């Protein structure tokens, strides 16, 4: 983040990165150039002694396709808020669902991991989401962070279930809420829990073959060790009608586990190993139990300084190629990524 | 505000906002999350004692849809110009048609009003438009304080292909032929103002052949308006008569229309700013049996609370007065009420 | 320019322009408003005494169409890199192919010329390209002053689907296989420069099956250029011979092509810069009975007035010498003349 303005109680921070990134894989929908950049602004205005206003915007711009390609930029974050001293905060807009307050702890791989793996974006309150109202509280009115979050319906393009901002069933949601709780038990050791409950939409219960139910729910617990140049974290999440069974629908229930170990050398190298799986249960069309995601991750980042880094990441895919993985379009091939990153 | 660069006669102002916004309505095409942000840059360069060069860009970025959605960002303004002291200024690009130099006086509602209501964008010289050349003069060459005028030309913006095409083609509703416009505002006191604007554009072939409604070779607008803005009080009205220029929803254009807007506001010292307004658009001589039809009719009541110059919150309540009829249904015109709630950070 | 951040060994430069631009032409796909803007960031971080890290992004935003139009913005450049003192530099991203290290010498017309004429973007290593790794060496390891060379590799950018696919698939016209290129330039005197460039890329199976024109496993370019730049005079020429690498409009590629560009300019002290140029592209051995064909042929006359480093105005007149024939019609190649007028704010 680069502070480009700070005057009369108003500050403006410009941030972002250019990620020169290549993927190597037998999966042709993944293989090739993946260069992209992100640009954002964080703004803060002092209102009074007990009140600060703020806003943030984060934009993703792909740079790996041609100058006539379409749909190459999208907003990741866009929200405005009030901070009432230390007595917490409120914001509304496109922001992270509170489930990520805990699952973010395993989202630290050099390249892979995070949204797209055990959960996705626009996926109820599991990641970035449209129309979230988020109340947060530090030190529970000590060191104990609480959030409560509401999300209005984001429905179909047209018909009964429509809203202004309609989309496909995979990215729809009804009215929902979430809550998170995180705590530093020792110095360095944190624990966290999160819960979300959302109504599903009529299209989610009629267009895809997989996943039926009135409500989507997530229960998450997570642990993190972050001291002494060591980073360990795990996340265990159980879901009902909330995890995507590739292109085929949702899984009636799923169990997602993510664990990672890393070490940070003084001279800037940071090796990383991780394991991720997603186990879907009670799937329609005779699928039954099925692996949705399963891989070991190894790689490393070298940090030249706080503004420049290079990395390699290797996804060792353990999924077996079967009828479910083919029909749902889930990749079973390995991937290697190489990148060079400038950040500001 | 936000001057991020001011060095050797060149300055750069980065401005914009992040508007956390939700609509509540029985209209499903309007209801729900409406979060969006604006970002722009105002730049100015001193060339010599008598000559300043400038440009401005303004972009709108929706944040209310997904990361795989289409067409979520667009340019509102992009223009470059020269200012020659009190001999006037000239700019070319995407800019406001001069009609808006008067109708902007009523575009002060907490959330509603403005483009989308009695006029829209890419709607001849009524709002933001492609390819306008605009000459402006303030205080009549420095000789008459408070007297401003504008002269404006717009090149044809035509079909996607065929005979009527230009490089930058669009659908008939946002097309225009060659056109011009003029405006004139006068500050009688330092709070009271009167203003007039006129425009005349050629219509294109698609505007006369594709939609069912509206026939004619020319689009004309006549606008008069009044404004009181002082002593914490804001009263403004605008009356506009149009010919082949006002959209009849998706069905075409109204052969003639009468648009009226009026608004009253008060700014309390602690930062609350209530607002009441009334807006209507009456269409006349519509084809296919429609005859005279209301295109828009509503009362608006709301309020903005300014925390400071960088942060506000607002409610706005559109009490819709249209009857649900054959015209409104076939033209895609909303007849439902709307409530808006917003929280806005601005820089 | 516009250094908006410089602190603790890290620098950020915000650059761009707002170009208010109109084209006049009988060619209706070219005629009309062409206003656009560019915005960019050049970033630099000192890592140690011998090593600098850097990144650059450049975005093109059209402003000549409506707020509901599609595909109005795109990335021209996006790359990250390391500079190793005088051992050289390495960057990867969307960047210029090295052939343009020489052909850029003739890309100096007031408005026309450059990509879109004798070569295009996403056209192997002739202009801006996805996925280029580029090594550059200055002054031949600090030894021979004015001698620069570059070595470049590009990975496959393939079809949207099927056997030839990559993640970032596109049309046959903008596809490439694995490829490499090299450039060499030398300032023989001050003001005078010579340069060579070569490139070799595999072609894709879609390029050899979908369009009717152009067959071969490999695309190749050979380029030589000269430049005089001194005493307020600018002269430059570029000659390029290509194999399976030059677009024959929409119909495919030319099995062989010969491209030639030459330009002459003078800079007057009061800011006027007149320009005259000639560009041709001659295609050989085209299938379907086309044979030898002119792909491009025009004389260019124009001028730019620089008010200062931040503002300019210009006119350019393309005098088109192509004869209208069945090749030009079917390939979509314009044979009409065009005048451009522009007013530009730059930061």
């Amino acid at each position: 983040g680069a502070e480009i303005y700070n005057k009369d109680g108003n500050k403006l921070d410009l941030y972002g990165k250019i990620d020169g990134l290549h993927y190597f894989s037998d999966d042709k929908s993944v293989d090739g150039d993946q260069t992209y950049m992100r640009v954002g602004v964080k703004g803060e205005t002092q209102i009074n002694d007990q009140l600060t206003g703020y806003g943030q915007w984060e934009y993703n711009v792909q740079a790996n396709n041609t100058e006539s390609s379409s749909d190459q930029a999208w907003t990741r974050l866009a929200f405005a808020g009030l901070k009432f001293g230390d007595a917490g905060s409120f914001d509304y807009g496109r922001n992270y669902g509170v489930v990520y307050d805990v699952t973010s702890w395993t989202d630290v791989l050099p390249e892979f991991g995070g949204d797209g793996d055990t959960y996705g974006s626009d996926n109820f309150l599991q990641s970035r989401a449209n129309g979230v109202a988020t109340y947060r509280n530090s030190d529970f009115f000590d060191g104990l962070n609480f959030a409560l979050q509401y999300q209005g319906k984001n429905g179909s393009v047209s018909g009964e279930g429509a809203t202004n901002n309609g989309r496909g069933w995979s990215k729809q949601n009804g009215d929902g809420f979430g809550t998170s709780l995180t705590y530093d038990i020792w110095d360095g050791i944190s624990a966290g829990f999160a819960y979300s409950h959302s109504k599903r939409t009529d299209e989610q219960n009629s267009v895809p073959a997989l996943g039926r139910g009135d409500n989507a729910e997530t229960y998450t617990g997570g642990l993190k060790y972050d001291a002494n140049n060591i980073y360990l974290a795990s996340q265990y999440t159980q879901t009902y009608n909330a995890t995507r069974a590739g292109s085929l629908g949702f899984a009636n229930k799923a169990q997602n586990f993510e664990v990672v170990a890393q070490y940070q050398f003084d001279f800037g190298l940071r090796p990383s190993v991780a394991y991720l799986q997603s186990k879907g249960k009670d799937l329609e069309r005779g699928y039954g139990d099925q692996d949705i995601l399963k891989y070991v991750d190894v790689g490393a980042t070298y940090y030249f300084n706080k503004n420049m880094s290079t990395y390699v990441d290797y996804k060792i895919n353990l999924l077996d190629d079967n009828s479910f993985t083919r029909n749902a379009g889930i990749s079973t091939d390995d991937v290697v990524a190489l990148g060079l990153v400038y950040q500001f």
